[PDB]
């Protein structure tokens, strides 16, 4: 019980952090992702010219 | 019988603490595999593009 | 003989007691592994995705 | 003998639990699945345009 | 000799049960495993359609 | 009965003290945990780029 | 009381020190994700041009 | 000479003793690594399938 | 000598139980690859259709 | 020197157990690999119908 | 603190060293890039003649 | 008092030799980790190349 | 102090000792680096003829 | 010194030894490869007639 | 003094015989060591093929 309560709270605060990096994971993404699609769309416009 | 009854209790204390921690591990691991799928999906939609 | 008996009797509760700490040892691991089984189980959720 | 039997009902349920998990994996992929049928479907649009 | 006869037998005991045991291992691996085979697979349709 | 009684007390002075060590066990494991949860999400997001 | 102050003081330090290491855990990996989000973009051009 | 001339023959029978335990301390291990042979083989597996 | 002698025996039964396993993968694969070799036999056509 | 000579050579015993032991993990995976080869090769075989 | 110093030093000369790895990573990946963007190019230089 | 004080001194003495043991300990395990954070350096060069 | 030089003094050595082996294992490593490097850039090759 | 000396030596052993291993890779993988170029070699001959 | 004389070369003896056992012991690692490099070889074999 009271040994366990400090350790639980400590536990919330990790996985509050883990839910920032989280984020920061889904940006990075987005960047690569954004970047496969306007690529792609270059290899698209070369398709309309053939 | 007498001296083992206070231990035996002890130990039903700690168990269910246990499971406490245990059910914040779930979680956790709820937040990563979260942040998996939707990263994975990213992935995805840049093969929808390619 | 006379002397060792109530001894030999007192050993036997002490192996009994000893089988119920026991049971709740293999309790004990049946939280933590249940819990290792669901987790491992999302990771595997994230390579369906991968 | 008597002390592994408490253990093996609670692998049988353990095991079940990972049924459950596994179904809703099964389905997650489903549709991961039928995402690349449909938009794979569209690029199949593009080929008879062209 | 005669000490360590109920020892051995003892032991046999421990590793049959350690036998029951290690069958539900066997068993919870072939759900795990068919689980991978099927997921796998919808990849594969995911394969035929592209 | 009454020797026993100041020793008792002792005992339950060196009791608390324990808990008290324990708690700071359980801070500094909260420090190393910290510490592995994040540094595994470092892992994750090259996983992402990968 | 007496004895454990001095003790309890000491593991802060400990605690404290351990959370420098930590720092560093957390540098290092910064450099080899780093790396890993690099080359993994050059692998990202290799996709472009093909 | 003749006090520890019984000793050293009660020695050989302990010893021998000792032998019988540790060839079952192989087996026992025999069930314990044929299970992570087939096991660690389903995993195999699923490595085939993806 | 005496005690590994049944260890290697038992070692060469698990090798054995191992090949067994084996064939089993060598065979899913023989299905999967049909598979495979079929379906993109059925794009051979679209092929040849355009 | 005259009670370690007998330990020297029962050392060189075990040691020379070992060696086969190894000779046996060897073999293991000689047919593991074998597996893993044959199994890449029907891959192999998909992406030349592909 | 006394003793931890040198440790955060060396700790300090072991990130730089992982550094010059990584610069080393870098460059050896530029060279199987520039491998692909000009093997790539002779590729695209068939379609231009296709 | 009188006959403790020497053997306060004689404490003191060897706390301090302890803490040298100590350097070196430290040490060690910079040479031991150094060698882990550039062979796993190489690994990961592994999966550049990969 | 006295006691304690000729240790200081051995743990030099074995310090030094485990530098070597330290050496060998980097070496040990470039060359299974060097065979992922070429077999890698293998198919590397199989892509530039695909 | 003395004792890691025959030590170094079993290391150099062991080391040639992968490199031997190594080879072997390497031709495995010559195989592999000249397979695809002659493969892929069938495929760009379906292109000269189409 | 004169007592202590025979007792230091006993030493001396006692000491020298734990080189041996220990000279032992490296080779006894050396075997397994040996057989962790080929065996994790074959491991790599099956990376090449995959």
């Amino acid at each position: 019980a009271e040994g366990d309560d400090p350790a639980k709270a400590a536990f919330d605060s990790l996985q509050a952090s883990a839910t920032e990096y989280i984020g920061y994971a889904w940006a990075m993404v987005v960047v690569i992702v954004g970047a496969t699609i306007g690529i792609k769309l270059f290899k698209k416009f070369t398709s309309k010219a053939s």
